[PDB]
């Protein structure tokens, strides 16, 4: 075991992730669109 | 934590919680202080 529920983490986790990269890119992106005025 | 790779999990995740939402608020405001330059 772990500890209590590790395994909805990695699964929160790994979605976290792939949200930490689609927000990071249309992020970066959400200001890349209006360029550096 | 675990007892292997947990603990940065739970570190990771908590910290992506907080910046998602630290992001996302970040984000809209990141172009709402932009604006339509």
């Amino acid at each position: 075991g772990c500890g209590k529920s590790i395994d909805d983490l990695e699964d929160e986790l790994y979605a976290q992730k792939l949200k930490y990269k689609a927000i990071s890119e249309e992020l970066d992106h959400a200001l890349k669109d209006m360029t550096s005025i």
